[PDB]
Order: C-alpha cells, then sequence, then structure tokens
C-alpha cells in the first residue's frame, strides 16, 4: 500500500503539445488528431476554440442577457460558464433528445494551459489555408477544450480504414405565407442552387456544384446515389475522404475544385487493397458503398425533421427577432407575427436557432473492410455484389454548434441578398 494524489483534473501542457497534428478548421474551432502513445488519447481529437482578431460589469459574458433567455429552458444550459461547457450542455440538453444518442456522442472536457495553446498556434500556422491565418488564430486566452472520438477512424492495424464527410445543407423548399410576391422563386429552387451563383461572384467556388441537396433528403436511393456522385464530381467544401485519417479527396480546411481526371486516377488508384476491383473499377464501386451507407443508416430522415423547425422561413422569423430584443421593426414600415405572446415570439427564434444547427452540421462514416484478418463482424453493414465484399459503419454527426443570437440580422442580409441576386440573374434571358 502507497500514497497516491487525491483527485485532480488534467491539464495539458507544452510537452502534450507535440502529440497532437493538424487535421482542419471552420470558421469556429481548430481541431487536431493524436499521433502520440498514450491509451487515453488513442484515436481522439481535440478541438480548440479560434479568435476573430460582456456585461454591464466589464467582466466578458458567455450568454447576452437575451440569450439566457432564450434558452432559459435549461438552466445548466444557460449558467455555463465558458463555450466548453456551453456546447456539451447543449448537445446534451437540447440536440440530443431530438436526435437521439446513437450518432451523437459529446465530448470530455480537459484543461490546457497557455504554452500549450502558443505551441499548437506554431505549430499548426504552416499547414493552415493563408486566408483562414489571415482572419483567425488560436485563442490563447482560454484554458478548455473539448476532446472527441477521431470519427475518421472505425477501430478507437491490418487494413486501411476509408471514411467520408458530408456536409449536406439544408435539404427542403419553405412553403411560408411569409415569403413576398417578388420573391416566389424560393419555393421552387432551393437554396443551395440559388447560393452558388452569389458564390460564384465572389470568386468562392470555381465552378457551380452538380449537387442538389434536394435529392440527397428525397428518401429514394436513386435520387441519394445520384447525390453522391455530384459530390465527388464537385466536392467544394461539402465532401472529403480520408484514408487512416489522412485526406484523399477534397480541401483542407477549405473548399476545393472540380475533380479532374488526373486527380481521379490519384484517387482511383489510392482505393487499391479496400476495394477489391480491377482498374478503373474501384470509384464506382465506392460511390454505391458510400450511398448505400447513407440511404440504409436512416439518418437524414430525422436530421430533416430538425431543419423544418425553421417553419417560417427568415422572413418570416426575422419579425419575431426585432419583438426579442425590443427594437421598432426595421422591415415594416403586419400587425401579425408583431401581435403574438412574447413567449411564442421567443419560440419561434430558439427553434430557428436549432434548425440552423441541424442546416449547418456534417456526417463523418467510417468503414471497416471484413477482408481485414482484426476486422470484427457488428449488425450495421453493407455488402457490395459485385466485389463479394463486406464492410462494417459507423455514422456520427459533428458540429452541432448552438449559434449566437444576434446572427438572425445575418442570416436576413444573407438570404435577401440570395434571392436579388438569382432574380437578377434570371431576368436576363
Ligand atoms: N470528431 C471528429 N472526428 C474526426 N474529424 C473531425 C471531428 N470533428 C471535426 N473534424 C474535422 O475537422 C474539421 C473542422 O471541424 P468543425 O467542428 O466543423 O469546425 P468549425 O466548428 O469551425 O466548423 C471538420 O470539417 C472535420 O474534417
Ligand atoms: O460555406 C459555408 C456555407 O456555405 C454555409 C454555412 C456555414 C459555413 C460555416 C463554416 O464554418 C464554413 O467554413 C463554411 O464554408 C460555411
Ligand atoms: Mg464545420
Ligand atoms: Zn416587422
Amino acid at each position: 500500500e502507497v500514497l497516491f494524489q487525491g483527485p485532480m483534473e488534467m491539464i495539458l501542457e507544452e510537452k502534450d503539445a507535440s502529440d497532437w497534428i493538424y487535421r482542419g478548421e471552420g470558421g469556429a474551432n481548430l481541431v487536431l488528431a493524436y499521433a502520440g502513445s498514450s491509451p487515453l488519447f488513442v484515436g481522439k481529437v481535440i478541438r480548440i476554440q479560434k479568435a476573430r482578431r460582456k456585461n454591464s460589469n466589464g467582466v466578458v459574458s458567455v450568454l447576452t442577457s437575451d440569450e439566457q433567455h432564450l434558452w432559459r429552458e435549461n438552466n445548466e444550459l444557460i449558467s455555463s460558464p465558458n463555450k466548453e461547457v456551453l456546447e456539451q450542455r447543449y448537445v446534451q440538453n437540447v440536440i440530443i433528445p431530438l436526435l437521439g444518442p446513437k450518432h451523437v456522442d459529446a465530448g470530455v472536457r480537459v484543461s490546457v494551459s497557455k504554452e500549450f495553446l502558443e505551441c499548437v498556434d506554431k505549430k499548426v500556422t504552416k499547414q493552415r489555408p493563408l486566408w483562414r491565418v489571415n482572419a483567425a488564430n488560436v485563442d490563447t486566452s482560454h484554458d478548455s477544450a473539448l476532446i472527441l472520438n477521431d470519427h475518421s477512424l472505425f477501430s478507437q492495424s491490418g487494413g486501411d480504414c476509408i471514411s467520408v464527410e458530408i456536409k449536406p445543407k439544408c435539404g427542403f423548399l419553405p412553403t411560408s405565407r411569409f415569403i413576398g410576391k417578388e420573391n416566389m422563386l424560393k419555393t421552387s429552387v432551393s437554396r443551395f442552387k440559388m447560393h452558388q451563383l452569389l458564390k460564384l461572384e465572389y470568386i468562392e467556388i470555381s465552378e457551380e456544384s452538380e449537387y442538389d441537396p434536394l435529392d440527397l433528403f428525397s428518401g429514394s436511393k436513386e435520387r441519394v446515389l445520384e447525390a453522391i456522385k455530384a459530390l465527388y464530381s464537385t466536392p467544394q467544401n461539402n465532401f472529403r475522404v480520408f484514408l487512416n485519417g489522412s485526406l484523399i479527396l477534397g480541401g483542407s480546411g477549405e473548399s476545393t475544385g472540380r475533380t479532374s481526371p488526373e486527380i481521379g486516377y490519384a484517387f482511383e488508384d489510392a482505393l487499391k487493397g479496400f476495394i477489391q476491383s480491377e482498374d478503373g473499377h474501384r470509384t464506382e464501386c465506392f460511390l454505391q458503398l458510400v450511398s448505400d451507407a447513407v440511404y440504409g443508416s436512416g439518418v437524414l430522415d430525422r436530421l430533416l425533421e430538425i431543419q423544418k423547425l425553421d417553419k417560417l422561413d427568415i422572413e418570416g422569423a426575422i419579425h419575431c427577432y426585432y419583438d426579442i430584443i425590443n427594437q421598432p421593426c426595421p422591415i415594416c414600415k403586419e400587425l401579425s407575427l408583431h401581435a403574438l405572446p412574447l413567449d411564442e415570439s421567443l419560440k419561434i427564434v430558439k427553434e430557428y436557432l436549432i434548425a440552423a444547427t441541424a442546416k449547418d452540421c456534417s456526417i463523418m462514416i467510417s468503414f471497416q473492410s471484413r477482408n481485414a484478418w482484426d476486422s470484427e463482424p457488428s449488425g450495421d453493414y453493407v455488402s457490395l455484389k459485385p466485389t463479394n465484399q463486406t464492410f462494417d459503419y459507423k455514422v456520427h454527426f459533428i458540429d452541432l454548434s448552438l449559434k449566437p443570437l444576434k446572427r438572425m440580422e445575418s442570416y436576413y442580409k444573407l438570404d435577401k441578398k440570395i434571392i436579388s441576386f438569382y432574380n437578377r440573374k434570371q431576368k436576363a434571358e
């Protein structure tokens, strides 16, 4: 019998920085994969908050007063001390009751020192997209991070692990009575298709995408495989494929261009030893695999129901927003929405923000080939007949983030700019 220290929370220090390597980033977070030898972290990633270069006391504020009231239904949620606890609690107490816990497993919090976040910042700057380093770096005045399972790995070997990420976007067309007569194309063209035109105007993509979200969310196995083939053709930032955690198709921390014959030949070859098919045929087999696992899993049906919590479109919901923040409505100048009880205006706005989490999130699908000698069977698999192979798979949601109340104004101005530009571009017959 020996004396042990009393329980204490783990803090990561300069030593532990080198055990992580750049994986990717979006607008809010940097993500790193564990390249070390500890069993705690094998097959994990860490999610670190970026800084884009407070209440009535000078003390910084986690949620604004309006946000505390909007989300007051859960007392723990609005009591969150930092953004890491807020995100755990949002996923645990808001999202998982709506999606289920099978395809969601929130993270585990961990503390970090300032030198750790200075190491990670210097470490990754070389592998980040340049316009990302222009706009944001690691927030080194923070003291927490989130640990999560690495969903590009099937097993927390003797055979490659191949996985895909799909950012599916909004899969339905609005039916709101609050969409004005001039804007009726919003009822027949998807937001994603109209948005493409504006992205081209701003040099953010090089070609219009072939992908249509109404296909992927249709419930038709023919339409679904068609969407997967369009994603492969024009991935932009909606499709990525990893081999043992390393990217082999799509953009790194950013969107990318069309799959050229040269790209396709390289990808066709990277699939050797996962798909057992003669040369020039593995790609066709792999896209059927992804399609079958997306449709067979069923995960998109419940996701679409959360998106449809946006019931009035932003053209309706924006009026409830201006009641919430006790402001004269700039849009009007309507005694319908503005005559609602406070509690109903609040519910509409809150469900709008929840819908946005589901319109903005991603799905990661990892695969295990039973060809490998150390594979283990499960109840979730796809049988590839043209290849006489069986692949087990897992599906998980990522980026289930709480949206800030004040972005409501941004949502409205982008929408107005999308539909106006599309309207103009089509007038030119
Ligand atoms: N849990 C995870 N497992 C594996 N890869 C992940 C995981 N979470 C994020 N990533 C990768 O890192 C990227 C950025 O993460 P994300 O949380 O979307 O950042 P942001 O919140 O800034 O959009 C993702 O697009 C994905 O490729
Ligand atoms: O393209 C995006 C988009 O089209 C819509 C909505 C949210 C996004 C959020 C991100 O963090 C990001 O990097 C994006 O690239 C997008
Ligand atoms: Mg993201
Ligand atoms: Zn109004």
